[PDB]
RNA sequence: ACUUAAGCAGUGGAGCAUGUUAUUUAAUUCUACCAUAUUUUGAAUAUUAUAAUAAUUAUAAUUAUUAUAUUACAGGCGUUACAUUGUUAAUGAUCCUUAUAAUAUGGGUAAUAGACGUGCUAUAAUAAAAUGAUAAAAAACAUUUUAAAUAUGAAAAAAGAAUUGCUAGUAAUACGUAAAUUAGUAUGUUACGGUGAAUAUUCUAACUGUUUCGCACUAAUCACUCAUCACGCGUUGAAA
RNA sequence: AUAUGAAUUAAUGCGAAGUUGAA
């Protein structure tokens, strides 16, 4: 626990090692797995892992009870850390006082997972009115969710579908903005819109995803459709955005403008040219409990599939929105803020409003050498930035930057604040796609003359009938002519 | 059909070794890190000048060299969320230039509540110790002694989860030899030979692919369909 | 009887996101 500076404290993110409640670990390893002989649980967990090892895949509901317990094993470990960190980010950014939500909803394939994390977070003295929690996967998951929640302090209401006769002030989503690899662009909009309807005034939505390029794509698309950066050009900073309804981003994003890292299609992470592309992931460390230690052992699961750790480094992407309060106050407040005080063109190097909301976020592990720390930042201006701190520019700023880590908000000035030039090829890619759209319309027009001259050549020497073109090849042209015709037909659809 | 049950061979609580994590720290780097002093064209190339040296022209002019200044800069174990080549360091781009460069001293990389992996040695008598034939790229044989926390071990005894392999020149060997990294270090890896067993498979079995049936499922059983509970809007039917 | 209106009243159609059963 370092002195650093008071501002550096608010800037820093929760870096402590993660741990499950010992009661919960004892409960799981005593009941949920002791009856099961470990081999079958390991087999079903391995099955679950193998079908996500595929590039840019998505997680799936747990079909059968053995897969149910295997999901309790493998993914509770990861999702608990993800939610715990994201909720800590939320609590700290909004302040510890504003976060006393009464109406609580959690959606995810796992057990009541946001519920347990929230309980552990704000402590065992917390007894709201409502603690609804839907479990998508299986009925057998709810009894084990009850088992887990019993050891903590039940009022949690285990459902199977979203109750839609009530609004909520706190909502958590885990792996819910998509369910199919295909249909990716649009299911995110449908799913998010489904939940934004049931977010009460002043509430918060906390979305957590896998943290691989597909997941980053999901968060980026959700942010784009919700904020709509293009609808408010030249508007820097964070003012709530429409979607009598208004929403703003709490974290990780430090700007409401477009995401600099967004490339539209996940599949292009799979190409040779996409071998250096980068995405807004976020790592954390959590120490393995007994069962994982007992579980992740054997040739099947504890070897190179072809030394051990006490902990897992989990990747996840996440997003948060804060909702404004329905009132004669907030609406006019937002309207006037958008009218009379634009926050100007925040320059590269700027710190935004110089409050925790608009601080640059450290989106890569800072690289540290003698005297100087360099940082890769998503800036409140919104461009990728390399900021270098030195012993020269100061001693204290160097001290703080030299303890800086990924996922922290850096909150000071630097001697150089240049653009993050490297792997900004997403901006080069934004050119390529727009090239295609304009030149796509040349493609059909080229294809017209390409096929016309081919057939005009055909008819000349087939009307003249010298038949220099072979019977095999001539009938090949006719195949191309009609085949090209049909392919144009369906492309209209 | 792994695996299990059996039989056999074992290993598994102790320590260290070797790492990792955490916590701690001014650092506990990823000599490269911390504290205190201390150097600013520095390491090179060029410019432009005053000093000597030469060569010329004519003391001066020029050219060099050599110093001293001279600033472009040099320098950077800075960057790959800095690229392209090259390979399995370079160019470029950018960043620092009383500092991110340079030197010195000391300190750290070895801190220790914990936690986990990898191996070696132990815990005695179908087995250790002392003494006396054979390889490829010494165990063996012989004799004797041998306590009961020792004369074992260089805490460790009793019981457990776990786990490794199962006819084979395989396992195991308190059997050794050798190579590379190396100025020096191996309990790590690699090969390389010598000796050469035990023991038998009722059983269970996920996963598992074929499959058979039905389907009203087609995002595929969390599938779809049906009924309930509420809100409004209609349509028609009787009517004192 | 052929119509036209009616307090009172029967059934059913639709749709909004859902709520409840497991036919
Ligand atoms: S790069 Fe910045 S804007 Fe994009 S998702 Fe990450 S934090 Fe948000």
């Amino acid at each position: 626990e370092l002195r650093l500076l008071s501002k550096t404290l608010q800037g820093q993110s929760y870096r402590d090692q993660l741990e499950l409640n010992p009661d919960v670990s004892k409960a799981i390893n005593n009941n949920i797995m002791a009856v099961h002989i470990p081999n079958n649980l390991r087999r079903v967990a391995t099955n679950y892992y193998k079908e996500i090892q595929e590039p840019n895949s998505l997680h799936r509901p747990c079909r059968t009870k053995m897969e149910v317990d295997a999901h309790i094993a493998s993914i509770f470990l990861q999702n608990y850390g993800s939610i715990f960190q994201s909720l800590k980010e939320l609590q700290k950014r909004v302040g510890p006082d504003n976060f006393k939500p009464q109406r609580i909803l959690d959606v995810g394939y796992g057990p009541a997972t946001g519920i347990v994390a929230l309980n552990d977070i704000l402590g065992p003295n917390y007894r709201p009115d409502l603690k609804d929690a839907v479990i998508l996967g299986n009925a057998e998951m709810q009894e084990r969710a009850k088992i887990i929640l019993s050891r903590q302090l039940i009022m949690t209401n285990l459902r199977s579908s979203i109750p839609a006769s009530k609004e909520y002030d706190l909502i958590i989503l885990t792996h819910q903005l998509l369910h199919d690899g295909n249909q990716f662009p649009i299911q995110v909009d449908e799913n998010i819109e489904h939940y934004l309807n049931i977010l009460a005034p002043g509430g918060h939505i906390v979305i957590i995803e896998r943290g691989n390029p597909m997941g980053f794509e999901i968060i980026a698309r959700a942010r784009q459709i919700t904020l709509r950066p293009e609808n408010f050009p030249d508007e820097f900073g964070k003012i709530p955005r429409p979607w009598n309804y208004f929403l703003k981003v709490i974290a990780p994003c430090p700007h409401q403008r477009k995401c600099p890292l967004q490339v539209g299609n996940p599949n292009f992470y799979t190409h040779k040219e996409g071998k250096d592309l980068k995405f807004c992931n976020f790592q954390k460390s959590i120490k393995r409990p007994k069962f994982s230690i007992e579980l992740k052992k054997g040739k099947l699961l504890a070897t190179s599939w072809d030394n051990g750790r006490d902990y897992e480094i989990l990747n996840y992407s996440y997003l948060i929105f804060e909702r404004s309060h329905k009132d004669e106050n907030t609406l006019k407040e937002i309207k006037k803020l958008r009218n009379e005080n634009v926050n100007g063109k925040y320059d590269i190097g700027s710190l935004g409003d110089d409050t925790q909301n608009s601080w640059p976020r450290i989106i890569n592990d800072p690289v540290k050498r003698k005297g100087h720390v360099m940082m890769d930042l998503c800036a409140p201006s919104g461009e990728l930035e390399k900021w270098t701190v030195s012993r020269s520019f100061s001693k204290q700023i160097y001290h703080d930057a030299r303890k800086s880590k990924k996922g922290d908000l850096w909150a000071s000035a630097a001697k150089t604040q240049i653009k993050g030039l490297g792997d900004l090829n997403v901006k080069k890619f934004h050119k390529l796609e727009k090239e295609r759209i304009k030149q796509l319309k040349k493609e059909e027009r080229q294809k017209a003359r390409k096929a016309m001259e081919s057939y005009n050549e055909l008819e000349d020497s087939l009307q003249f009938d010298d038949h220099q073109f072979s019977n095999f090849e001539v009938m090949k042209k006719l195949s191309t002519f009609h085949g090209n015709d049909f392919l144009q037909h369906v492309n209209r659809k």
